[PDB]
């Protein structure tokens, strides 16, 4: 009970003083260790990594001049005139505009854009809502001008929807505008927070990839040129540009590095279909009361929407992550054992000696793997009731008959051949007949016919002299003195009298013959004695008034 | 030194030619492999997965008609009249509105909403700021109309806060409005970028779950109906609807699949308490100068705020992730070994033979596990100074006394029984008395009394003939020729003279008796000779002028 | 073929009935299990964790009074007067403002801010765009007032850019404003969704860290005070405050817990340089038509932008994650085996007996590890052609010469010493001369001179009596009867006639001598017989008309 808990099992091992195998094992161990360490260090798998939460504050600086008309109108544009109040992750800068002043909710012809003309009142629908014209049709075609006529619509009039964006863009000088971006990032799980601007930074700096990669002041034209985009062309219809701020932050004290990396990427497709609203624009309405009427000035503003995308992760050493990674990678250190054991098993096979070695003599010295295999593995078979081992004096090996005997004599059955183990030279360094019989000394079995084929076995497969004729048979098997000595060794105070001693001697003779002709006790316990030897043993130690049971299954 | 590095250790193994165990091992191996592969493939654990960074551009199309009043006013609503300039992840569409025109900062009665009436000036507070009424009270109750009176407040007047949203919603036609959503997603780590619109897409399409799941043009009424929401009812007070875009993107070349999946989800609670601002609405102010006074038109706009939620991950094959997963799952392949070893150990126990097997004869053939266990494990015990082994000729087994002898004779002590190993039949296949004594040949020990109980041992536990009477005792133990032969085998040129040869012969006799009666050298080295045999051996090889040391601890 | 699949290999093990080792093994197993379970439970490594998608709806309540001027103007501020229409993840509350009314696009002096004065027309540039002044210079210095003069610029006039924010802040009462935040979070992968407000919540509550941590109604002054921020001071120039909502949500049914945690964090740097736009402010333009001219009222609004940051993860039990973690941590259970095997190997070394044990007698009882090591490991060496084993009767050990013999006699070579294994006492418990010769019975080798040093070996290293003189040599080696008995044991029907029997007897004598003097068959197969014994054996069984081949490499 208590002693059961107080046990430790250690595997039995064979150590081989081999230069090749030791070198291979150490090389594989070092390779596995190097790869594991490189991965752990390269991927920071010892670090628990967290995503950041970001806040962005943008400030746009720049002044623009316009001289556009029917009178020549001079106009000044400041931040309040081309920027919306929003100053977060996205900010919009106007680069072009179409103005429709003094709009009133009434009837008017629709602008003739992209084949919008009509040639009859019936052609244009009545009550149809046209998002393109932004008005409700009255079913009449009215003259937009002298030459072309367009359908009447109830809408904000005059209606200029469909008018092409002015070219060149009016606010081209927006390329010279600057934007200051303040980014505050926090890793809430790591209890860390930082910002893209730190004390001691130059305030007159402008961002550059190489000279000033940390300056958070960006020129829009420089942003466009950094990625091969033409600000002048994009200004006509507008677009979307993304300013990516990447935070590859290491929060370990010994390797602390939390710096932003700035990049730019056009976010709107350059080749958008004309029907899918290419570019970026929106309509801005200014409502005012004139006299006693409500009027609207509509601005179709085209510009570049700057999306500030902030992403990244913060890594900090975690014991659990390192433990998990080490546990995952531990099993890879058995690669050396697996490979060397596979080599030993493969080179132990006889196939390589018969075929591979004669063809290639370089792989000859690896025949030593047979010795390693025989010192490493001990093959055994299932001890089932049908297991039987037979040895013939003429033949040098043993046969394993594990099949049921369905009347056919055991001699006739073939079985499968197995080798004879060496008989422990260390301990050995001391001083008419039945049809199936081929020795002339066998007799028919006295067992029931249903189980008689077991004892229908001869000492040899071909005619010749019986094994009993050898003097060793009498010395080992029939020598009463030797069997008595063995029994006394097992039972020092044994009583050498009665039929019990005869039965003990018969069993000892059976065991002696089995050990002599089969060597291993595993095979001896399942061996089958030949009829000649069995009956000679019984004739030396006859049973008075009983019937012989014969071989019995140990299990 | 150098040879120490050049070593390889391989485990000693026993292979069993068993159909059941091999089948179980292969079945378990295949099960583990199948589950591991299914997980790896199902969860793409070989892929490093990254979150996307998204940009959204929305374009709303639609025109609305209103005919509302005291004169009947006809009104046209376009995108600039019901959409805010923002066009990013969220866009708002107006569905209803309450208008208060020509507001001036002055005194006025507060709107009588939800029991806001007063019956006395003292009842209403003075200087109290009421966010519900949005004004500062003057402490007076003034007549809002003929029948009801409300407290005076300084505020934008006339004040209509508390007025119920018009029913039915004025801008019901907003259900017919359409929205085009352009989504650009990037996996910065995988250096990949894509968009929800690709060349060759239909431009007249409208989104449908089955017919057109990839059309990025959505009808708001269709959005509401897809999830069983009534646009007409929600339009009265407004709400929030989320358009989820999911990107389950695989970036492997052989399995490249990066497509958006569109879904809809109401984000505002349908059953919000009346005091928690049900629905979605906000107040929009238009300031204008009339004559020489600043006036404000307040619009309480109720509508649906459409939140475009973009989420997803991009997976790309990574060697490190696959290696980590394989290392994690490698240890699961030892399940077959664990289970089969457990079966062997459990079925080797004697308990099953005495109890389980007689009750159930189906589990009988599994008695072979005893052979496997005896061929697999070699039990040993700690060789401590108190370890002692005693054998009695009458008894068939050996006793292990590992307890200290506190004066009690070793014969009296019981110990614990252990079996006798087989005596290597292969090598064996050759040619008055003290109170505790039960054989009549033992003598009292000559050791100091403090350690005399060790030698107070007899050859048997019950009266009878001494083991010395057996001839094997003289042949093995007292045979001078045999001991000399053994010594010469160990020392070929040994000098057979002097008392040294006598001591060598005595030690050899002790060893011979221990091996004969204990077999295993592990037990023999810790065996204890009976007093009778010990003193007979000493009488055959007496020590001239010395005192016998007795048993000595090997370690 | 089929039987190859039907095999199972089980490791051979030695179990040790040791209290110390069993206790250590169980303690280490329990430690590993406890740590693994604690990690799994603490880190919820059995849970697949997902990030949330969030929607935020904000409602600000509050009314503010202002009495500011040249006439004293009384002003009322409501939500529409200090909040923008946006009500999502960020909302802005105005706390101070600078008003410039009736602006017109024309020429005017620039505001004299921070040394903006000029003393000459030439000093100021012409056509230079100044984002600070927000105007285009005309190259003239004009009198801003009686005492100071500033450069003329085309811009919105009058220009007040550079004017300091009023102190104290006009909208200080904003500290008393309240904000209601509704947060809807969804874990799309876990198919879960929840909100920060649930039925039964108090509607008159205000948020507090301890009393009401779940109230989603926050007072701005309370927000600032919770983290030691002064709302009154920040109101002058503005700032950014982040309201963090953390969702540590467990979606397991038995441990369901999805509740928000509210926190506050200032997001704008308190010590920003004066040139980097300290605080938070933006310019808001109101355009109106007066008479027939377009005029603009500019509001420089300073305030606090409240960024609502929502983050968190939802964890739900996943079988794959648990399986992966268990597989990763399984290999850690071999720590007990590794440590105990290391202890056994280290304490088996002889070094500790000679040096460590005499110095420290407490580590003496651990000498038992030698027995465990000898019962655990079986050292073997590579059987290479150069492997040779030599034994000298005078010496008690064996020498392994694995080096090539380059003419030097094998006797002269030293080799390396190795111990002699015990000769299986169980099986043993039965009945002039050449210059290099030191026994007088050796003879020169008859082999070719290129391979003659192999047989140039004597039975001893020093002069003395030859091993052949011992009677055991004749009994074991030269005894024809014993060799015949061995051969009959191997070949029962062997023919004892001809020269074949002589060769068999010579080989058996060689084997007998090798086994006697080397014991282990591994060393015996590579042993080298002394010239004296070799030639005595050959003289007993001479070869008639042949030349002796000598030692042959088994592999
Ligand atoms: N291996 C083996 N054992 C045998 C054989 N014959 C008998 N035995 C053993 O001897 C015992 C039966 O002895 P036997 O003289 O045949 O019958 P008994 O006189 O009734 O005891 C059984 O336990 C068998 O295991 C045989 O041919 N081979
Ligand atoms: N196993 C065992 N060994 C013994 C016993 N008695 C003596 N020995 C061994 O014999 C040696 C002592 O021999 P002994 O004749 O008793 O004393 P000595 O004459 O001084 O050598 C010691 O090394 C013991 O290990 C015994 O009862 N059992
Ligand atoms: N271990 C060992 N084996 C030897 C030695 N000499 C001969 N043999 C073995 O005996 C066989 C050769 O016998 P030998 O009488 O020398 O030559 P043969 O008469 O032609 O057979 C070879 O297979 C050797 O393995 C020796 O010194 N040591
Ligand atoms: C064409 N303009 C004039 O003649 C006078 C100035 C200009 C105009 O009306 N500015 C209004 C305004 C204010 C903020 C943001 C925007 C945005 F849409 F660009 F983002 C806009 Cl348009
Ligand atoms: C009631 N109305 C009229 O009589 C004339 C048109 C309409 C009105 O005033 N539009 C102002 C406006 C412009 C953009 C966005 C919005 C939003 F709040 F809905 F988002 C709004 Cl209200
Ligand atoms: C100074 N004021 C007056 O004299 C009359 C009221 C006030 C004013 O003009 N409100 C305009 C307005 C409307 C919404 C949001 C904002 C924001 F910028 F603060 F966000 C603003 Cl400024
Ligand atoms: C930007 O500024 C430079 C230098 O003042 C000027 O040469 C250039 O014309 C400007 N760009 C535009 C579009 O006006
Ligand atoms: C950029 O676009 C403008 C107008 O579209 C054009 O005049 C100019 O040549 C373009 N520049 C480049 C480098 O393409
Ligand atoms: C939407 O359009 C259809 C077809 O023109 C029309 O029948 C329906 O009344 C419209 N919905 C509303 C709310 O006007
Ligand atoms: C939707 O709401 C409107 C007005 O609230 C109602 O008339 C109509 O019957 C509702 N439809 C459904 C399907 O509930
Ligand atoms: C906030 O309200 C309290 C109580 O009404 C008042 O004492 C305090 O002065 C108010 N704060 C400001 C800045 O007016
Ligand atoms: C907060 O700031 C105001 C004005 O800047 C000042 O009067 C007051 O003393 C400050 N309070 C604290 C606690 O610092
Ligand atoms: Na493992
Ligand atoms: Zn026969
Ligand atoms: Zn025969
Ligand atoms: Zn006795
Ligand atoms: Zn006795
Ligand atoms: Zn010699
Ligand atoms: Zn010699």
């Amino acid at each position: 009970s208590w002693n059961d808990v107080f046990q430790y099992e250690t595997n039995k091992v064979t150590r081989i003083q081999s230069v090749n195998y030791g070198t291979i094992k150490w090389i594989l161990h070092m390779t596995v260790f190097s790869y594991v360490s490189f991965a752990l260090m390269s991927d920071k798998l010892y670090q628990r990594k967290e995503p950041l939460i970001s806040s962005v504050h943008t400030k746009v600086k720049g002044v623009a001049e316009v001289t556009e008309n029917t009178k020549l109108v001079h106009g000044i544009f400041d931040t309040a005139d081309y920027t919306l109040p929003l100053q977060g992750n996205s900010f919009f800068v106007m680069t072009n505009y179409l103005k429709s002043e003094g709009q009133e909710q009434k009837l008017c012809p629709e602008y003739p854009s992209r084949g919008k003309q009509c040639h009859s009142d019936q052609g244009c629908i009545k009550g149809w809502m046209d998002p393109q014209s932004k008005g409700i049709q009255t079913g009449r075609c009215i003259p937009y001008d002298q030459k072309r006529k367009t359908c009447e619509i109830f809408a904000w009039c005059p209606a200029e929807e469909g008018k092409e964006a002015p070219r060149p863009a009016l606010l081209r000088s927006a390329e010279n505008f600057t934007v200051l971006i303040k980014n505050n990032i926090d890793f809430p799980g790591h209890n860390y927070t930082t910002r893209n601007i730190l004390p001691g930074m130059n305030i007159s700096c402008t961002f550059h990839k190489t000279w000033n990669p940390q300056c958070p002041i960006f020129r829009l034209g420089d942003i466009f040129q950094e990625i091969g985009e033409n600000f002048t062309e994009v200004a006509v219809q507008g677009g979307i540009m993304g300013i990516e701020i990447y935070w590859d932050c290491n929060l370990d004290s010994w390797s602390h590095r939390c710096q932003p990396k700035y990049s730019f990427r056009r976010l709107d497709d350059k080749y958008t279909n004309e029907s899918l609203f290419p570019g970026y624009n929106f309509r801005y309405a200014k409502y005012y009361k004139e006299n006693g009427m409500e009027k609207r000035t509509l601005i179709k503003a085209f510009g570049v929407r700057f999306d500030i995308l902030v992403f990244g992760t913060g890594g900090k050493f975690d014991i659990i992550q390192l433990v998990v990674y080490i546990g995952s990678t531990l099993s890879y250190f058995g690669l050396a054992t697996v490979c060397i054991d596979l080599i030993i098993n493969t080179y132990a096979s006889t196939c390589c000696r018969s075929r591979v070695y004669p063809s290639c003599k370089c792989c000859e010295p690896c025949a030593v793997n047979e010795y390693y295999y025989r010192k490493k593995c001990e093959p055994i078979v299932e001890p089932k009731p049908t297991l039987k081992y037979v040895s013939f004096v003429d033949e040098p090996h043993i046969w394993m008959v594990d099949q049921q005997l369905l009347g056919k004599s055991l001699q006739d059955v073939k079985g499968q051949e197995v080798p004879r183990p060496q008989t422990d030279f260390l301990e050995l360094s001391r001083l008419d007949s039945p049809d199936w019989c081929q020795c002339g000394n066998c007799l028919p079995s006295q067992l029931p016919e249903n189980r008689r084929a077991l004892e229908e076995l001869c000492c040899r497969r071909k005619p010749g002299q019986c094994i009993t004729t050898s003097e060793l048979f009498s010395k080992i098997v029939l020598s009463r003195e030797a069997l008595q000595l063995l029994l006394l060794y097992q039972e020092p105070l044994l009583a050498l009298e009665g039929e019990a001693i005869n039965s003990k001697l018969r069993h000892c003779a059976y065991r002696s013959y089995a050990t002599w002709r089969f060597v291993s006790q595993d095979m001896a316990d399942f061996a089958i004695l030949p009829s000649c030897c069995r009956w000679k043993i019984r004739k030396e130690f006859p049973k008075t008034q009983g019937q012989y049971s014969g071989f019995k299954y140990p299990y």
